[PDB]
């Protein structure tokens, strides 16, 4: 009965359900408590079609269940797979945007402002990830999460803010769709933005749907 399960649960139990949700712009990362039925109702989408899509994906076995992994292992994975990867992706994308805005400034379809908006995202992310790595994650590792509800809600507010900056980047790039005039840098950059959105959503999902709720529950 997938329509009745929360998005976050579905994304964690069905391999690549996250990619299905991305296609429909369903926020499983910050909106993970919503039922699929609700999220579908909000978007005016046929849930039965989405349920069939999920059933086909569930045919693949699941590769690794983060729902049961120890919190310290989740944290080290976040740092290596997501935090450090964002520290490399974003500056690359900023450089590519700088060049595109420079060279194609006079094309009517150029994504004007993209360099600044990627830089804003990068700046918010850098300070956010440092708070996590230096202050919050160490306390969660020592089993102190159930006394950290204040801090954790602050981090979830910051995840929501990063979500808003993603929407701005989407808006500036026509939902990350290159015009017919785009060169290979411009196309590659848009592919990299999509990759960044994928990773960021999986990163935030892992924190909002697994790490933080388990830590608050006393792990
Ligand atoms: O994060
Ligand atoms: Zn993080
Ligand atoms: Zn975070």
């Amino acid at each position: 009965a997938y329509r009745d399960q929360p998005l976050g649960e579905l994304a964690l139990s069905i391999p690549r359900a996250s990619a299905l949700f991305r296609k429909y712009d369903m926020d499983y990362a910050a909106g993970g408590k919503q039922t699929l039925a609700r999220a579908a109702a909000r978007k005016e989408l046929d849930v039965e079609v989405i349920e069939a899509e999920l059933a086909k994906l569930a045919e693949q076995p699941i590769e690794k269940d983060w729902r049961s992994a120890p919190l310290a292992e989740i944290i080290d994975h976040i740092i290596v797979r997501y935090h450090d990867r964002h520290r490399e992706q974003l500056p690359e994308l900023i450089l590519q945007a700088t060049k595109v805005e420079r060279v194609h400034a006079d094309k009517p379809s150029v994504p004007k402002g993209l360099t600044k908006y990627l830089t804003m995202l990068h700046e918010e992310l850098s300070s956010h990830m440092m708070k996590e790595e230096q202050i919050l994650f160490p306390m969660i590792k020592q089993g102190m999460g159930s006394q950290a509800m204040g801090p954790i809600s602050v981090m979830e507010s910051e995840h929501d803010e990063a979500g808003e900056l993603l929407e701005v980047i989407k808006h500036t790039t026509n939902n990350v769709t290159p015009p017919p005039e785009a060169c290979t840098t411009w196309k590659a950059m848009y592919n990299g933005i999509n990759e960044l959105i994928d990773d960021l959503m999986d990163h935030i999902s892992l924190e909002n749907n697994v790490l933080f709720p388990r830590a608050l529950a006393g792990e």
